[PDB]
C-alpha cells in the first residue's frame, strides 16, 4: 500500500504531467512553468539551512541553488574540517521540475541537514527543447565550478570533497558526469542514485510487470526518452542504456564509489539492479538499497520507513567516504 500522502501528492503530478505531454512530441512549457510549486532562495536561515541562486556560466544562462547552514563566502578559505559537497541534479525524467521546485527545495534543505555540509542544486536545461547531451554539458559545467571555489574546499589536502546525487533523470546525469570526471582524473567522492533513470530498447520483466500500477506508464518512459535523446536515435542510445548493446565498460577508471537506491515498485527497477551490477563487475565499489514496498517519489515525504532508512544511509555513506 502506498501511504494515502504519498499516493495524492504523486498523483497530482501524475494528472497534471499527462496534459503537458503532446502527442508530437512537443511539451506544454510556458504551462507546465506556470503550474509548478517553487520558493525563492532565501537568504535568512529556515530551520538553520540558507539558500541562494547563482549563474555560474552566462552563455548558456546556468543556474545553481547553493544550501548551507547559517554572495561574498563562496571566496572564503577552504574549510579546516572536511565537510561533503553534494551537486545535486533534480528529477522530472529530464523535462519538468526545476532546483526551485518546492519538493527538490525542501529535499536539498534536508540533505545539508543531514550531511552537515554543502548542498548545490543544478538548474540543468530541459528537454524536448534542450536536447542530450545538454543536460550532462550542464553537470560538467557545476561539477567544475564547484572544484574552483576556495569556499567548497575543506580538509588537509583542501579540495572539495564532491558528491553527486540526483534522481530519476538527475540521478542519470549524475552517473554521466561521474563517468566524465573519472576519464579526466577528476576526483568524486560518491555517487548517490534515487531511482536513477536507464531505459533500453527492450522490456525488462518490472517494466512488463508494473506498467501503469504505481503512478509510471511505459508510455511516458518512452516518451521522455525521445524527447531528451538526438532526434534519430532510439533507448540503446548510450546516454539511456549505458551498459547495453552500445554501451560502455567502466573497468579501470578512477570512477566514484556508488550509493544506488531503488523503488522495487518503480517498474524500471530491473535496470537499475543491472546498472549496479555492471559498476561491480566492473570493479566498482557499489551499495545497494532496495526498497521493496516504495514506489517513485518516497525520498519526498517523510511518512515511510523506507525514507527514514534511506536518509540514513545517505548520512553513512557521505560519512564513510568524506576522509
Ligand atoms: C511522468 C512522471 C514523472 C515522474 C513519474 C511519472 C509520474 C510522477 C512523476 C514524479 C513527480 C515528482 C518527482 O519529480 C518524481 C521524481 C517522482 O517521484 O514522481 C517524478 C517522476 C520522474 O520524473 O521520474
Amino acid at each position: 500500500v502506498v501511504p494515502l500522502h504519498t499516493w495524492v501528492l504523486i498523483s497530482n503530478f501524475k494528472l497534471s504531467y499527462n496534459i503537458l505531454r503532446r502527442a508530437d512530441g512537443t511539451f506544454e512549457r510556458d504551462l507546465g512553468e506556470y503550474l509548478d510549486r517553487r520558493v525563492p532562495a532565501n537568504a535568512r536561515p529556515l530551520e538553520g539551512v540558507s539558500s541562494f541562486d547563482h549563474i555560474i556560466d552566462q552563455s548558456v544562462g546556468l543556474e545553481v541553488r547553493i544550501y548551507r547552514a547559517a554572495l561574498e563566502f563562496l571566496t572564503d578559505a577552504p574549510a579546516a574540517e572536511p565537510f561533503p559537497v553534494i551537486i545535486f541534479f533534480h528529477g522530472g525524467s529530464f523535462v519538468h521540475s526545476s532546483a526551485s521546485s518546492t519538493i527538490y527545495d525542501s529535499l536539498c534543505r534536508r540533505f545539508v541537514k543531514l550531511s552537515k555540509g554543502v548542498v548545490v542544486s543544478v538548474n540543468y536545461r530541459r528537454a524536448p527543447e534542450h536536447r542530450y547531451p545538454c543536460a550532462y554539458d550542464d553537470g560538467w559545467t557545476a561539477l567544475k565550478w564547484v572544484m574552483s571555489q576556495p569556499f567548497m574546499r575543506s580538509g588537509g589536502d583542501a579540495q572539495a570533497r564532491v558528491f553527486l546525487s540526483g534522481d530519476s533523470s538527475g540521478g542519470n546525469i549524475a552517473h554521466h558526469v561521474a563517468v566524465r570526471a573519472a576519464d579526466e582524473g577528476v576526483k568524486v567522492c560518491g555517487n548517490i542514485l534515487l531511482n536513477a533513470m536507464f531505459g533500453g530498447t527492450e522490456r525488462t520483466e518490472s517494466e512488463r510487470r508494473l506498467d501503469g500500477k504505481y503512478f509510471v506508464t511505459l508510455q511516458d518512459r518512452d516518451w521522455y526518452w525521445k524527447a531528451y535523446l538526438p532526434e534519430d536515435a532510439d533507448r540503446d542510445h548510450p546516454a539511456c542504456n549505458p551498459f547495453g548493446p552500445n554501451g560502455r565498460r567502466l573497468g579501470g577508471l578512477p570512477f566514484a564509489k556508488s550509493l544506488i537506491i531503488v523503488s522495487g515498485l518503480d517498474l524500471t527497477c530491473d535496470r537499475q539492479l543491472a546498472y549496479a551490477d555492471a559498476l561491480r563487475e566492473d570493479g566498482h565499489h557499489v551499495k545497494v538499497v532496495q526498497c521493496e514496498n516504495a514506489t517513485v517519489g518516497f525520498y519526498l515525504l517523510p511518512n515511510t520507513v523506507h525514507y527514514h532508512e534511506v536518509m540514513e544511509e545517505i548520512s553513512d555513506f557521505l560519512n564513510a567516504n568524506l576522509y
